[PDB]
């Protein structure tokens, strides 16, 4: 599971 | 920024 | 596991 | 900046 | 500029 | 997986 | 994993 | 700048 937020 | 790999 | 936040 | 691998 | 590899 | 942001 | 941010 | 190779 690979999540992002900038 | 907040990246988070499980 | 890794988290990263800047 | 806070970045952990477990 | 962020980029991640996983 | 690859992600980039400029 | 190869995170970076400039 | 913060580059982290895991």
């Amino acid at each position: 599971i690979f999540a992002e937020d900038v």
